[PDB]
């Protein structure tokens, strides 16, 4: 089987993607933020502290025939940012691009942070990270890809994010259209849960590549590219008049600035992100200051491949028995 859904910006900044996804009998569409970050399958539901909700699409589990209670079973989650979500746990048919799991763990949010209730867009996130830091106790839950795996063609799932456009999540094959040259693969380690691996080293526009190892997490859920200090520095010093400002909460930038690309290697490959995939716009509405698109791991704990990166290129997941990941331009 495979499946092929489109991914949307839920806004003009590229803040985040969603993509709809069908849960229950007959179908309830929600539009969920795919996170290769987490392994979570969360939503706004029926069960969701009314307060709380704030004009999401809610996944209500009485109205589905083949819904049913996962009795005993919690989740809890916190994300990098600070956000949290919990509540109980349903099992469902859920379908993404016509690929159809059944007794998937749909976990039904009892609360959620602000943060999620504020962002109209989002009826919960997807998680594709391993299915090791699944949060549902007692019992741990595996991932929708997880689920999938060994019904799909290949063992794969590749993300292709567009620059203020629309782009694809493809589950269990390989779209050869969808990419120019050729796929660039890297190990991977699972050791934390993620799809971890060590990028080659950088460039900041048409600066010479600086060899170096840089370990981090291929994330669709963060929107930036967090990068270490030393990184983040060489790239910001060639932006005149760019700092980080403690108050804004990061490097910031003249708005009137051309920003310059970077460049990541992968293996021998290299992967350029257009300067204008760094603009985060005015601080705030008005502003002549405008928030930057990489920014310091310092802090994190760990390096970030976030958006502003994975969408330069096309991107597989390849959950075979040793894991690894691709990438290409496009």
């Amino acid at each position: 089987s495979t499946g092929s859904a489109t991914t949307t910006p839920i806004d003009s900044l590229d803040d985040a993607y969603i993509t709809p996804v069908q849960i229950g009998t007959p179908a309830q569409t929600l539009n969920l933020d795919f996170d290769t970050g987490s392994s979570d399958l969360w939503v706004f539901s029926s069960e969701t502290t009314a307060s709380e909700v704030d004009g999401q699409t809610i996944y209500t589990p009485s109205k589905s025939t083949t819904a049913k209670l996962l009795s005993g079973a919690t989740w809890s989650i916190s994300y990098g940012d600070g956000s949290s979500s919990s509540g109980d746990v349903y099992t469902d048919t859920v379908s993404v691009g016509g690929l159809t799991v059944t007794g998937q763990a749909v976990e039904s949010a009892k609360k959620v942070s602000s943060s999620f209730t504020e962002d109209s867009t989002i009826d919960g996130l997807l998680g594709l990270a391993f299915s090791t830091l699944n949060t549902v106790s007692p019992t741990q839950q595996k991932t929708f890809f997880d689920n999938a795996k060994a019904s799909l063609d290949s063992p794969v799932f590749t993300a292709d994010l567009g620059y203020h456009a629309p782009g694809t999540y493809n589950f269990g094959f390989i779209d050869t259209t969808a990419y120019t040259g050729s796929i660039t693969y890297t190990a991977v380690s699972t050791k934390q849960g993620f799809w971890e691996w060590t990028s080659t080293g950088y460039a900041v526009g048409s600066g010479t590549f600086k060899s170096t190892s840089i370990d981090g997490i291929a994330d669709t859920g963060t929107t930036l590219l967090y990068l270490p200090a030393t990184v983040v520095s060489a790239y910001w010093a060639q932006v005149s008049g760019a700092k980080s400002s403690s108050s804004v909460g990061g490097y910031v930038f003249p708005c009137s600035a051309t920003l310059p690309s970077f460049t990541f290697g992968v293996g021998s490959a290299r992967i350029v992100i257009p300067g204008d995939y760094i603009d985060f716009g005015p601080i705030s509405t008005g502003s002549s200051s405008c928030f930057g698109g990489i920014q310091s791991s310092a802090g994190i704990g760990i390096n970030i491949f976030g958006d502003v990166a994975l969408k330069a290129a096309f991107v597989v997941f390849n959950g075979a028995t040793t894991p690894t990941l691709g990438f290409a331009s496009k």
